[PDB]
C-alpha cells in the first residue's frame, strides 16, 4: 500500500517506488493477499440488460461480470476457480499479467494447463500483481468467454498525470443473443455478424423496443477524473469520444505513458487506456459515443447509435441534447504516438527478413470448414488431455505439428518478429495481435492506409527499414496486424514458459490464428515448483477422466 499518493502528487507511490521505476524488475513486498472465489455456473434463458432473453449464458458468481479484482502493487492476487458448468471445461486467463516465472498459471488450457473438469471442478490460480495499471481476465476454453466468463482487473500504482477521483473500470463489449459455440459454428462457414449490442458498464438500450438503460457516470465539476476503458470484446473493435470533452491518456494496456491529449481513442479487442477526463465544461449531460471506423472491416453494431451518458453533478437529469460531431475514422488502427514513462531502446538497422523470424498469417479456403486461418502453414489446435507443459516435466520434444511450436532459446536478448497477414490472399482482415507473458515494442506496421481499400504491402528493406522506430517506441500486450500489411515486433526473453501469440478476435483463434512461443525450454522445467507440477497432474488426470463422459466434441483449436 502507499505512503505518499495524493491528489497532486500521483507520480509518487512508496519508499523507492515510483513512476520512474522500472516495474519489470523492480516489485514492492507488502505480505498482502487479495483472494477471491469464482463460481461458475450455466444459466438457461437469462434475461439481459436490454430486455431481451438469451438462451444460454456462463457466469461468475451470478453476474454479467466476474468481481473485479482490486490490488495494491505487489500484492499477490489469489483466485479459486470452481467449475459448476454442466459440460465445459475451463481456465482463467489473466490477460495483461506477465507470469513472470509463473507460467503455469497463465490459463491457457492445452499449453500451459488441462482444462478444470465441470459439476464442480477446481484450481486455486496464485499470481504476483508486478505491474500497475488496467487489465481484465477471460476464459480460454474456446470462445466460452462469449457466454460471459469475462471480468476485470485494477492494480493500483502511481501515474504519470495528477487526478481527483479515479473513476474505476469501464468495461465496453460486444453483445450477441446467439451462444459462443453457436457463433463460433456459423463463423467457421460464414462471414462474421455485426453485434446486437454493445454494452458499456454492464448495460445498454435496444434500440429497438427502447427497453435497457445507458450506463451513467456522475463527474464532479471541476475536477480531473481516471477514466480506465476497455475492450472485453470477443470481435468489436472500437472508437470512442465525449462531446465537448477531451481525453488525456495516462497509460495503454497495462503500461504507463507520458499524457497525450485527444478527441477520440481507437480500442482494438484486449486493449485498455488509462484517461483523464477534466470536468472543465459547463454543467449538463454529455454524450460517450462508441463508433466505428476502417468501414466495418474490424467489427459493427445493430445497435446504430452505442452511447453512454456523463452528467455533471448538481446539474439536470435526463438525456443528452447534443449529438455531436462524428469523430475521425481511425481505419482498425491504433495509434502508436504513445510514448512509455519508463522507456526502452533497441536496434532497428540490423533487421533481416528470414523464415526463422518471420510469421505468414493466411486464410486457407481449400478443406472442411471454409474459415480455416494459418499461421506459418498451421492452424493451431491443441491438446486439452495433453499440454505443452506435460511434454516439458517428461522430457518429451516430440511436439506436434498443430501446437504451432516457436522455440525461442536465447536468453534475456531482444527477439525480432516480421507477422505478415496474407499479401497474396484474395482478401485481408485487420487483426489484433495479442502476446502471452510479455509487453511487446511496436517497431513499425506498413503505411496507414483505409482498412477496406485491399492495398497490399510486402516489407521492403530499402524503404522500411526507415521507418522502423527504435527509440522508446509503444510498449503494450496487444496492437493492430494492418489489413494486407504487415507487422514489425520485439519482445525481450525474460520470462521462461509457453506463451501463445494470436490474434484476439475469438473466431479467429478457433478458427486456428496462433503460434505458440516455447520460450528457454530448459530453463523452464528447472523453474517449476514441485507444487505447481503436482497441482497441475491433479487437474490433468481429473480432466483426463472427465473427458471421455463429454456429450460433445471438441469443434475448433480449442482456444
Ligand atoms: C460447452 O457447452 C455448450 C453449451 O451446452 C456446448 O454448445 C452446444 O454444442 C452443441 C453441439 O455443438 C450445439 O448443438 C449443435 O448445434 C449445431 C449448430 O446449430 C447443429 O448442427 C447440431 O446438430 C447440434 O444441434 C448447441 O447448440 C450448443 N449450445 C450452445 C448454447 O451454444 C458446447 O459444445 C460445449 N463445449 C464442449 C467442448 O464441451
Ligand atoms: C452519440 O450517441 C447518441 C445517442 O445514441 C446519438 O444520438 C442519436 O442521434 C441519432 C441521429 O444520428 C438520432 O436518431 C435518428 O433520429 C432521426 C430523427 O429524424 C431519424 O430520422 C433517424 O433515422 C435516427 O433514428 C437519435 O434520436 C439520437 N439519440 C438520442 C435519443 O438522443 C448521437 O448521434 C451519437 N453521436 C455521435 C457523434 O456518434
Ligand atoms: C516457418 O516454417 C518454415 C518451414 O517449415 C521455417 O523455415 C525453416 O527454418 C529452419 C530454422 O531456421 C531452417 O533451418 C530451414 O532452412 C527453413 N526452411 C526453409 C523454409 O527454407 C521457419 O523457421 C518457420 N517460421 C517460424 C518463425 O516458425
Ligand atoms: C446527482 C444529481 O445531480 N442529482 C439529480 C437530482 O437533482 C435530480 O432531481 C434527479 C432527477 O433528474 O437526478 C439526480
Ligand atoms: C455455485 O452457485 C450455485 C448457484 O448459485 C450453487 O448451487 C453452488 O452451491 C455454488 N457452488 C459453490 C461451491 O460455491
Ligand atoms: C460501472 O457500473 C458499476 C455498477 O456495478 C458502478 O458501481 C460503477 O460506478 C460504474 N462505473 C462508473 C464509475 O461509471
Ligand atoms: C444519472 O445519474 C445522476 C446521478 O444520480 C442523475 O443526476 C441523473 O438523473 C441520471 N441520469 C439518468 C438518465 O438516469
Ligand atoms: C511423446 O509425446 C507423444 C505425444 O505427441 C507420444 O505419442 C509419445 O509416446 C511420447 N514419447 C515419449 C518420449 O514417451
Ligand atoms: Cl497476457
Ligand atoms: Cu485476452
Ligand atoms: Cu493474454
Ligand atoms: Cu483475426
Ligand atoms: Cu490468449
Amino acid at each position: 500500500e502507499p505512503t505518499c499518493n495524493t491528489p497532486s502528487n500521483r507520480a509518487c507511490w512508496s519508499d523507492g517506488f515510483d513512476i520512474n521505476t522500472d516495474y519489470e524488475v523492480s516489485t514492492p513486498d507488502t505480505g498482502v493477499t487479495q483472494s477471491y472465489v469464482f463460481n461458475l455456473t450455466e444459466v438457461d434463458n437469462w434475461m439481459g440488460p436490454d430486455g431481451v432473453v438469451k438462451e444460454k449464458v456462463m457466469l461468475i458468481n451470478g453476474n454479467i461480470m466476474g468481481p473485479n479484482i482490486v490490488a495494491n502493487w505487489g500484492d499477490t492476487v489469489e483466485v479459486t476457480v470452481i467449475n459448476n458448468l454442466v459440460t465445459n471445461g475451463t481456465s482463467i486467463h489473466w490477460h495483461g499479467i506477465h507470469q513472470k516465472d509463473t507460467n503455469l498459471h497463465d490459463g491457457a488450457n492445452g499449453v500451459t494447463e488441462c482444462p478444470i473438469p465441470p459439476k464442480g471442478g477446481q484450481r486455486t490460480y496464485r499470481w504476483r500483481a508486478r505491474q500497475y495499471g488496467t487489465s481484465w481476465y477471460h476464459s480460454h476454453f474456446s470462445a466460452q468467454y462469449g457466454n460471459g466468463v469475462v471480468g476485470t482487473i485494477q492494480i493500483n500504482g502511481p501515474a504519470s498525470l495528477p487526478y481527483d477521483i479515479d473513476l474505476g473500470v469501464f468495461p465496453i463489449t460486444d453483445y450477441y443473443y446467439r451462444a459462443a459455440d453457436d457463433l463460433v459454428h456459423f463463423t467457421q462457414n460464414n462471414a462474421p455478424p455485426f453485434s446486437d449490442n454493445v454494452l458499456i458498464n454492464g448495460t445498454a438500450v435496444n434500440p429497438n423496443t427502447g427497453e435497457g438503460q445507458y450506463a451513467n457516470v456522475t463527474l464532479t465539476p471541476g475536477k480531473r477524473h481516471r477514466l480506465r476503458i476497455l475492450n472485453t470484446s470477443t470481435e468489436n473493435h472500437f472508437q470512442v469520444s465525449l462531446v465537448n470533452h477531451t481525453m488525456t491518456v495516462i497509460a495503454a494496456d497495462m503500461v504507463p505513458v507520458n499524457a497525450m491529449t485527444v478527441d477520440s481513442l481507437f480500442l482494438a479487442v484486449g486493449q485498455r487506456y488509462d484517461v483523464v477526463i477534466d470536468a472543465s465544461r459547463a454543467p449538463d449531460n454529455y454524450w460517450f459515443n462508441v463508433t466505428f471506423g476502417g468501414q466495418a472491416a474490424c467489427g459493427g453494431s445493430l445497435n446504430p447509435h452505442p452511447a453512454a451518458i456523463f452528467h455533471y453533478a448538481g446539474a439536470p437529469g435526463g438525456l443528452p441534447t447534443d449529438e455531436g460531431t462524428p469523430p475521425v475514422d481511425h481505419q482498425c488502427l491504433d495509434t502508436l504516438d504513445v510514448r512509455p514513462v519508463v522507456p526502452r531502446s533497441v536496434p532497428v538497422n540490423s533487421f533481416v527478413k528470414r523464415p526463422d523470424n518471420t510469421l505468414p498469417v493466411a486464410l486457407d479456403l481449400t478443406g472442411t470448414p471454409l474459415f480455416v486461418w494459418k499461421v506459418n502453414g498451421s492452424d493451431i489446435n491443441v491438446d486439452w488431455g495433453k499440454p505443452i507443459i506435460d511434454y516439458i516435466l517428461t522430457g518429451n520434444t516430440s511436439y506436434p505439428v498443430s501446437d504451432n511450436i516457436v522455440q525461442v532459446d536465447a536468453v534475456d536478448q531482444w527477439t525480432y518478429w516480421l507477422i505478415e497477414n496474407d499479401p497474396e490472399g484474395p482478401f485481408s482482415l485487420p487483426h489484433p495481435m495479442h502476446l502471452h507473458g510479455h509487453d511487446f515494442l511496436v517497431l513499425g506496421r506498413s503505411p496507414d492506409v483505409p482498412a477496406a481499400s485491399q492495398q497490399r504491402f510486402v516489407f521492403d528493406p530499402a524503404v522500411d527499414l526507415a521507418r522502423l522506430n527504435g527509440d522508446n517506441p509503444p510498449r503494450r500486450d496487444t496492437t493492430m496486424l494492418p489489413a494486407g500489411g504487415w507487422l514489425l515486433l520485439a519482445f525481450r526473453t525474460d520470462n521462461p514458459g509457453a506463451w501463445l501469440f494470436h490474434c484476439h478476435i475469438a473466431w479467429h483463434v478457433s478458427g486456428g490464428l496462433s503460434v505458440d512461443f516455447l520460450e528457454r525450454p530448459a530453463d523452464l522445467r528447472q523453474r517449476i515448483s514441485q507444487e505447481d507440477e503436482d497441482d497441475f497432474n491433479r487437474v490433468c488426470d481429473e480432466w483426463r477422466a472427465y473427458w471421455p463422459t463429454n456429450p460433445y466434441p471438441k469443434i475448433d483449436s480449442g482456444l
